[PDB]
């Protein structure tokens, strides 16, 4: 009974306001450790009978709650995988007249209504990862093996799934791929042989094809992870992401309101005048995402599917606001309807360019008079001559709106250049970035799921127990595979930062970027 009898007392605070032993005696037969946690202070259960302490009958009252909200809801609960949250909303929903609340939210996520029925059931210990060698001799680097050894360790047990493809690599590192994967008991999945309809295919074959030339592995592979032939159960997980095994459930089992679950936090914003309202805007990441066994789940994939084809149709609309659009050579590409490959390789070289007059015909007046801070007139002056500079000409009016008052004789001419392109290149990733994140990534991804801004919303302060009564509660709750799977991330903020607090974010990560 024995310690068991203690931690239920000391869950209800060893209250003498009722007599706890007898309640304990008609409640030992359905009392385990697993359903005390859910009694404890922070819970819906408890709050809800700290308010029968204060009416009549508190012992009878509290002893016929109990009894049902344990047999009925926390009990059942614990044995499906529900999470202490999920398991709190149960009880609230259950007993709505001893516990208050607003109603939950019709939130729509991915074209589904999420629900708070708790449906959606998903394995996190089939795992399924994804690498792409840009090296036809390395079929994966070390970082990225070690971490795959580390994980069998952490979590224990788990089927391991790798997708790769074998056209990327030359015969010897395809074999050691093999060998790797028979090793560390890896199903090894080639992606060159996948049969599918997805529309998404023929793209990522496109993107590992135009490796080199404009084409990006991270692209390739935040496309398969909306193939339902590669994925349809358990989760994907960016290959380097490390086990909690503290966060491990014993049934591994966890369950969602949509069949499609992913990496989410959220960013509130400091108070704005004049009501001093802060608003909380959710983030979003693929780096882990849950598909649940529900059929559903391959809906929700085409929705999102049909989305990203549309984006590679036509990616200038999606990368309207980005920082490349600013600039001559997006506009070039715009007007010429130059594919996504031919733009990010556009970039690329560019940036390898070392010449300031590719730089200015690449950039644009006006990006250019902002990546070099130019006065009104310099600029002017720039952009009606350049069609007659030397690079001579155009570094000199760099250095100076007065061109005539410079002692060449004393400029290091090679210092100069090297100097001004440097200036140029610390905006090569921001304008690179976005020409992966928004096409296939989490960018899009965001945007495909309804997002985002059908949720953002209006911040809160919790006063009691969390529940899911605004939207992103809603969806922390119900809808977000980090929390409650195995993993850990930290490329977005987790749920509820303030954005003061928010830190620096995905620090060692970015493997995709080209040099
Ligand atoms: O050379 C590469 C680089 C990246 N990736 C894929 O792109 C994913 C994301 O890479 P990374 O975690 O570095 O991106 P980040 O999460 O830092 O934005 C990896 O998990 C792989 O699935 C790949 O296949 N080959
Ligand atoms: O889309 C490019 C990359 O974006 C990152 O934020 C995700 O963590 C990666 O999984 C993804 O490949
Ligand atoms: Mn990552």
């Amino acid at each position: 009974l024995s310690k068991l009898r203690m931690r239920f007392f000391s869950a209800l605070n060893h209250t003498s306001e009722i007599d706890l032993q007898v309640l304990f005696n008609d409640l030992k037969s359905i009392l385990t450790l697993d359903s005390i946690e859910h009694l404890k202070e922070g819970s819906v259960a408890y709050a809800i009978i700290q308010e029968l302490l204060k009416q009549d009958d508190a012992q009878n009252k509290i002893q016929s709650f109990l009894h049902g909200a344990i047999k009925n809801v926390i009990h059942p609960g614990v044995i499906k995988g529900l999470t202490p949250d999920e398991i709190n909303w149960n009880v609230a929903k259950a007993y709505p007249k001893y516990y208050e609340h607003e109603e939950f939210p019709d939130v729509t996520f991915g074209g589904f209504k999420v629900r708070d029925s708790n449906e959606f059931k998903f394995k996190t210990n089939i795992q399924t990862s994804i690498w792409f060698s840009i090296k036809p001799d390395l079929f994966m680097p070390s970082k990225q093996q070690e971490a795959l050894k580390r994980r069998r360790e952490q979590y224990p047990g788990c089927e391991i799934r790798l997708i790769y493809s074998s056209s990327l690599l030359n015969a010897e590192a395809n074999r050691q791929m093999k060998a790797f994967a028979r090793k560390q008991n890896i199903s090894l999945i080639d992606i060159d042989s996948v049969k599918t309809d997805s529309p998404l295919y023929p793209l990522l074959k496109a993107e590992l094809a135009h490796l080199g030339k404009g084409g990006n592995p991270a692209a390739a592979s935040d496309l398969c992870r909306w193939i339902p032939e590669l994925f349809n159960e358990g989760f994907y997980v960016d290959i380097d992401l490390p086990v909690d095994s503290s966060k491990i459930v014993e049934g591994h089992q966890i369950t969602g309101g949509v069949p499609i679950m992913l990496n989410m936090g959220s960013i509130i914003s400091e108070p704005i005048a004049p009501h001093h309202r802060r608003q909380e805007a959710v983030c979003m990441n693929t780096d882990i995402i849950a598909y649940s066994n529900d059929k559903r789940t391959q809906k929700m994939m085409d929705t999102v599917a049909r989305y990203l084809k549309n984006i590679y149709d036509d990616p200038y609309t999606a990368l309207k606001d980005t920082p490349l659009a600013q600039t001559a050579f997006f506009n070039k590409c715009q007007e010429e309807r130059k594919s996504i490959f031919d733009l990010r390789k556009g970039l690329q070289d560019a940036f390898r360019s070392d010449s300031l007059l590719q730089l200015y015909d690449f950039l644009g007046a006006d990006k250019f008079k902002e990546v070099f801070k130019l006065k009104e007139a310099q600029s002017k002056y720039i952009n009606e001559h350049i069609s007659e500079f030397s690079e001579k000409d155009l570094l000199l009016n760099l250095i100076s709106d007065k061109p005539s008052e410079i002692s060449q004789h004393t400029l290091d001419f090679v210092k100069a250049k090297a100097m001004y392109i440097d200036i140029a290149k610390e905006h090569y990733s921001a304008f690179y970035k976005p020409l992966v994140e928004e096409i296939s990534g989490p960018g899009a991804i965001y945007n495909a799921l309804g997002g985002a801004g059908s949720f953002t919303t209006t911040h809160r302060r919790l006063t009691g127990p969390m529940l899911p009564t605004t939207p992103p509660r809603v969806l922390q709750v119900f809808c977000d595979a980090h929390d409650k799977g195995p993993f850990v991330s930290d490329n977005i903020a987790r749920w509820q930062t303030n954005v003061r607090d928010l830190g620096v974010l995905n620090r060692e990560g970015l493997s995709w970027l080209p040099s």
